[PDB]
């Protein structure tokens, strides 16, 4: 029983970060077999990365892995990530890889500063492309990752700050999630919604740990609810997400869209000094598999 | 910026686990040197465990670290932890020690089932001596812990859960925190008040932040805010608390006590539909040292 914002194990990771010095910059970067991954505007000297990078050397580039050099033997630019070229492979290298989350997804951050790990702690990256992160100067290069198994899928590394302390990071192909790009230009986050299938999960959750109260005799149909979720700003609800939430739905035995019903009601009344797996608020970063996970114990390795 | 509930990385603790079948139960072990410590309701079979553990042998016990097998060449018991003499030293052991914490401190969870980790979480020891966790079957022998520098302190190991699904568990040394028992019988937590120390460190963090709406003019004596403590069920706070907030204070410029008629005030009023770092109640699970080291970045190795 009980249920935690519960990130993954971040071994796997921690055996990956190191240190990228260039210049006066110093950020994380990723050490996987002979590449080091990192943000490019770790280059020397709004920018335009292709000609600063060509002014480069492979020595400018000073990697550490914990207290061992390593050799830069080549570097290349991939979007808005740094592809340095090592003479080691890392000998931790789990299998990995790289994938490109959707809106509503979660996953781990292992944040950390100095090719050092601070602490994991676990987001979603939201509808307008942010996540709400926790990340000081020099943080960049982290890493966001699910695991599955013994595999760990790199999703995010980390960029930059918005103007409203939340973050932005691109795929480890170097692709931006959303409309940013790595230039300290004025640029606004976008108004973010809250992700609805999420939150009839985190109530599935509440219900298979004791939180009942604020299930109800009511129903409603898909289209009924959509309209009180676009009124109070939530992302639609599709028939794929009622397929999802089925194995919660069926443990539970209640009918998606009664829960839906409690939703809707919830919206309408507020909590009414209620909590919610102690919770004020209707959470909405835990996915249906995240409550699955939780609520059945899946391990990895 | 952002505040996040942030956990250890756990890369040093995982090394550690391995699973213990014993009989008919399977449980988590924490493997150090070439002792395994678990809990000792692995022992087969109100239980009277000196009883048990003689009828016992070393084969008896099945030590599973990874695909390895760890031969047993011994055992003994240390109130309610099982140690596992083995012949083979873990060599992943970090630097390690083994601490008893305070109510009101926190620590990172590595939840493990069959030896293997499931995710990391973090929680505080509450006043009544539980923690508030994730955990399901087969979870005991899990561990809590905090990092200092490359120091992993050990503080907790799972036991069982209450009927309120709140968890209780020893030291490394065996000894329970709480008026606990490792026996099914009839226990209930007690009952728990709020962390205020931790309350007023949150609300610097907010602070720290941007969040600033629940600031006043207004000034209190600590034992007029004592005085309104008792009244909301929150712990008293101490000069020694005062003290400890010291450096939080000099950050922000926001007298201890002056955050104190913000805490009343919070108290008395509620907060109107505002959110403070996200949460619609006041949470008291960041020690003063958890928002330093966040908003700071202290990181660890
Ligand atoms: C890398 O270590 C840091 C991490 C960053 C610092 C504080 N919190 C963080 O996550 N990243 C950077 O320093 C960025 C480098 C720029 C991308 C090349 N810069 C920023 O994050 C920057 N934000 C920013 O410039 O964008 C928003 C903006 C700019 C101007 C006007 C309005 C809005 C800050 C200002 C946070 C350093
Ligand atoms: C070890 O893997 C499990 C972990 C436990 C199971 C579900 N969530 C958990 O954290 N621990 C146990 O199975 C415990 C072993 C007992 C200590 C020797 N048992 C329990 O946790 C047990 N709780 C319990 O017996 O205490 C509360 C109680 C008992 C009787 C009447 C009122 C209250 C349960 C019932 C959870 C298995």
């Amino acid at each position: 029983s009980g249920f935690r914002k519960m990130a993954f194990p971040s071994g796997k990771v921690e055996g990956c970060m190191v240190q990228v010095t260039c210049g006066t910059t110093t950020l994380n970067g990723l050490w996987l077999d002979d590449v080091v991954y990192c943000p490019r505007h770790v280059i020397c000297t709004n920018p335009n990365y292709e000609d600063l990078l060509i002014r480069k050397s492979n020595h400018n580039f000073l990697v550490q892995a914990g207290n061992v050099q390593l050799r830069v033997i080549g570097h290349s630019m991939q979007n808005c990530v740094l592809k340095l070229k090592v003479d080691t492979a890392n000998p931790k290298t789990p299998k990995y890889k790289f994938v490109r989350i959707q809106p509503g997804q979660t996953f781990s951050v292992l944040a950390c500063y100095n090719g050092s790990p601070s602490g994991v702690y676990q987001c979603a990256m939201r509808p307008n492309f942010t996540i709400k992160g926790s990340f000081l100067n020099g943080s960049c290069g982290s890493v966001g990752f699910n695991i599955d198994y013994d595999c760990v899928s790199f999703c995010y590394m980390h960029h930059m700050e918005l103007p409203t302390g939340v973050h932005a990071g691109t795929d480890l192909e170097g692709n931006f999630y959303g409309p940013f790009v790595d230039r300290q230009t004025a640029q606004a986050a976008g108004t973010d919604t809250t992700i609805t299938v999420n939150v009839l999960a985190w109530l599935y959750a509440a219900v298979i740990n004791g939180d009942r109260w604020f299930l109800n005799r009511f129903t409603t149909t898909l289209n009924d609810f959509n309209l009180v979720a676009m009124k109070y700003n939530y992302e639609p609800l599709t028939q794929d997400h009622v397929d999802i939430l089925g194995p919660l739905s069926a443990q539970t035995g209640i009918a998606v869209l009664d829960m839906c019903a409690s939703l809707k009601e919830l919206l309408q009344n507020g909590m009414n000094g209620r909590t919610i797996l102690g919770s004020a608020l209707l959470e909405d970063e835990f996915t249906p598999f995240d409550v699955v996970r939780q609520c059945s114990g899946v391990t990895f390795q």
